């Protein structure tokens, strides 16, 4: 039966049990503590049918994790809140400089910061190759994790609690991964977190010589923001179409080497977009 | 429907498709990457009635762990592996000095250790302090987290990720827990620890006005070993009986001041111990 359902079927369950919550900006949502799905990377690749994902966005902000980048501009280059930026000074904020947020955290885990051109190379935890290397050295190892932290909960000095833990499993020449999400808006940012994660794990399968296994997707505060509720209503009518494929279009060595244009998706069928107001 | 009924389920899942796996003995397993299980805490207590747990270690060990003890015998004089020892100096060793493990990390985090006699008060970070502040200051929090860290994962140095990850959640008057747990033996650890943090729960819910809400314990490599498949089959087949229901016998005010004598389990009838060769 397809995994899609199992999107739907949260959806659902927070419309009919979920509770009144709000959030940090005081707009509600409804709110259910506790979620898991399980999504199938075996052949096929779960960017979800019933509402059309901006793929080369999911792409696109993967690979610039990847790179380490810190600066705003080398995003929106390709074409992909008030809080954060009210943390920065003015000329790094005019300029696009993030400071020591998203993937420096994966691949400089704490690391001086200096500004966004500069050179981090071994400086720091590199916990995107140190994963794997593991799963090279030992894939049998029940600690092959990445953390990712949300920007406004710097500073690393205070140990603040990570947003998301990642964790990779081999068994049978397959690659699994679990995504743990401290909180999850079901509408916009769990379809997209979705493909993010199974996107990344494609990868590094590829270039440790291993199959793609599950995806496997966990919640904490899994919440419907209150002006989502009447799409993701008209979103859940929908029947799910086949999910598509992912192909990699060339032999690929390290994680770094990754393009853009080495992916291709592939019979992706999927119902309209449906907007909704962040 | 009883709650144990999932631990059950989960057991015959792993029994039926879990994959052989070996851990970093060598000693072999049945696995299953990813599992989650929700246990109600309200006007119940999930301490399993399929077989005898015992209770007194858990309550003996969770406030030992509360305590931030790196002292092996003032738990030992309470009544409650080869190669976190083989880390040890001899005489540090000798006299049950752990060094900076255990809850050390949940009221000590980063902190410089000493000896296990030294004074920490206010020496880094109080994990489990912020949580119960957060819950006080802002329950809507989606950060109310605390992470705990396997012994052999020494040294913090090296960003060595978690081994639990515990996120509390509030709404309605009600105190939720969930647990990341990286991996999980089935057989042994898990009902202990559904049963400690379920216990921790009522006890932070106690002293912040609220009422525990449902436990949800999730699993990344959730695991048998393979000497305790026959056993577990057996268990398998016994009914759970309700669960017991836990007591606090006086009104507590601070998480330190909880005593052993403040707890009562009652309505505990479970079916007899079974014995599995750790």
């Amino acid at each position: 039966p397809h995994g899609e359902l199992q999107y739907l079927g949260q959806i659902q369950h927070i419309l009919r049990c979920g509770v009144r919550k709000d959030d940090r900006t005081g707009t509600g949502t409804l709110s259910v503590f506790g979620m898991q799905a399980r999504y199938s990377l075996r052949d096929e690749f779960p960017l979800l049918t019933t509402k059309r994902v901006f793929w080369k966005g999911v792409l696109e902000e993967l690979l610039w994790f990847i790179k380490g980048s810190t600066n705003a501009k080398e995003l929106s280059s390709k074409g992909v809140s008030r809080d954060f930026l009210d943390s920065l000074g003015f000329s790094t904020r005019e300029e696009g400089d993030l400071g020591p947020v998203y993937g420096f955290q994966w691949r400089h885990f704490g690391a001086e910061y200096r500004d966004m051109e500069s050179d981090y190379s071994g400086q720091g935890v590199d916990q995107l190759q140190r994963v794997i290397d593991t799963i090279k050295t030992n894939p049998d190892d029940r600690r092959i994790i990445m953390c990712a932290w949300n920007p406004r909960d710097l500073p690393l000095k205070a140990l603040p609690p990570c947003h998301a833990l990642c964790q990779f499993y081999v068994v049978n020449s397959e690659l699994s991964c679990q995504l743990y999400q401290r909180s999850g808006d079901m509408g916009l940012g769990v379809p997209f977190n979705i493909a993010s994660y199974a996107l990344l794990t494609y990868m590094i399968a590829h270039i440790t010589g291993l199959k793609p296994g599950d995806f496997i997707h966990t919640l904490g505060d899994a919440h419907i923001y209150l002006n989502h509720i009447e799409p993701l209503k008209i979103q859940l009518q929908r029947e799910p179409r086949p999910f598509p494929k992912l192909r990699i279009l060339r032999k690929v060595e390290k994680i770094d080497d990754f393009k853009a244009e080495d992916f291709q998706i592939e019979g992706y069928n999927p119902h309209p977009t449906i907007k909704m107001e962040m």
